């Protein structure tokens, strides 16, 4: 028995617990978070990350809780709707809850004899080579374990990332881009959908947009995406409320103005970083997946998916290469790398038709 170390117990760590405890390794989970079980919100699931999910089985556990979007609502400057079908039936998107899926991923991990979840564990360090990482609990008391395999799932901020790249003369790297989100709420009207639920609707704007996914709670998340320069303009409810009179006038009344002004000042918009590896792989000994290895902001492409994909294409190898760990990371890498837009930036212009 291979021993596994699956850093993070997000969507891909638990998605690649499933596809390696198939495959009789001994796995082991560290979160650094608490069990979510006990103690954004939604997600554009797609056609691909079904398929991945369809390769452990969870595929229709998971799908009767989502709901489907068939196609983009625009709502334009104007406060004006326009339905845009999806050409093919396999560009169909599946409105799923983050925290749920999440939820669903980690008990199906654990329904596995050979998988054992770590919870309130935060990875502070490792070593590659050596097949051995520093761990640390509540007891906080630092202690190091040997393994086989490091799976960096550990998203878009990895530990694991941080020690397999190198340092350079001088970092003249930015982190951030200078886009940063906001997650609002439409809230049911009358006990219903305050507007068609099976729609990805999307307020285009040049530099920035918002969008809204439906709820099994009939409601609808919002994420609005602007630069922070615009973020910081907007001190006041009156600045806020101007701010979406001007440019999203229809929200106003399927968000409401109180609850509006009460969910923007909840906290600072949340920044997000654009971070692609020349590589997925250390040696034999470690292989980031998710946004360990790709952190895709929205603009550019869908991380879930992504994610979802790379444990796919991960568990074709391994079948591939009978379990040969040696061949399965390099090429995983190279595979990968070459597989390169709802939401990007334009205005949308009303014609006469
Ligand atoms: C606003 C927004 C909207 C998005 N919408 C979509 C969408 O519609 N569709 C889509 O496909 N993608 C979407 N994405 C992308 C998607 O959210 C991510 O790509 C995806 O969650 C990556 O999954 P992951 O497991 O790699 O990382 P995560 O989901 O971030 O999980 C990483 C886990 O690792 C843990 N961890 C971190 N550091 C450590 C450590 N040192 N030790 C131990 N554990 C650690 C964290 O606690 C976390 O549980 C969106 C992203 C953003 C920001």
């Amino acid at each position: 028995r291979k021993k596994v170390a699956v850093i993070g117990g997000g969507l891909v760590g638990s998605l690649q617990a499933c596809f390696l405890a198939k495959r009789n390794f001994q796995i082991d989970v560290y979160e650094a978070r608490e069990d979510t079980r006990v103690a954004s919100i939604n997600l554009a699931l797609s056609h691909r990350g079904r398929q991945a999910l369809k390769a452990v089985g969870l595929e229709d556990q998971i799908v009767s809780q989502g709901i489907p979007m068939r196609a983009r609502m625009i709502h334009s400057l104007s406060g004006k709707k326009s339905a845009i079908p999806y050409g093919t039936k396999s560009q169909y998107i599946l409105s799923v809850s983050r925290e749920n899926l999440n939820k669903d991923l980690l008990t199906a991990a654990e329904k596995y004899p050979n998988v054992k979840m770590h919870f309130n564990h935060r990875l502070l360090k490792c070593n590659p080579e050596e097949g051995m990482i520093t761990v640390l609990g509540s007891d906080k008391v630092p202690k190091d374990v040997t393994c086989d395999l490091i799976v960096g799932c550990d998203g878009a901020y990895s530990t694991v990332r941080s020690h397999l790249m190198k340092k350079p003369r001088f970092d003249y790297s930015q982190q951030y881009i200078p886009h940063g989100y906001m997650e609002l709420t439409i809230p049911p009207k009358n006990g219903d959908y305050a507007m068609e639920p099976n729609y990805l609707h999307i307020w285009p704007r040049n530099t920035f947009m918002m969008i809204a996914l439906p709820n099994m709670n009939k409601s609808f998340t919002c994420t609005l995406f602007m630069p922070f320069e615009e973020f910081e303009k907007l001190l006041t409810s009156n600045d806020v409320v101007d701010f979406f009179q001007k440019y999203f006038p229809d929200a106003i009344p399927l968000i409401g103005e109180k609850l509006l002004v009460q969910d923007f000042f909840l906290l600072p918009a949340q920044p997000m970083i654009s971070v692609k590896c020349s590589s997925f792989h250390f040696k034999s000994h470690c292989v980031l997946l998710g946004d360990a290895a790709h952190a895709i902001v929205p603009f550019f492409g869908q991380g879930m998916n992504a994610g979802f994909e790379d444990c796919l294409v991960f568990d074709e190898l391994m079948d591939k290469f009978s379990n040969d760990l040696s061949l399965c990371l390099p090429v995983f890498s190279r595979l990968r790398i070459p597989d390169d837009s709802d939401l990007s930036m334009y205005n949308y212009i009303e014609m006469r038709a």
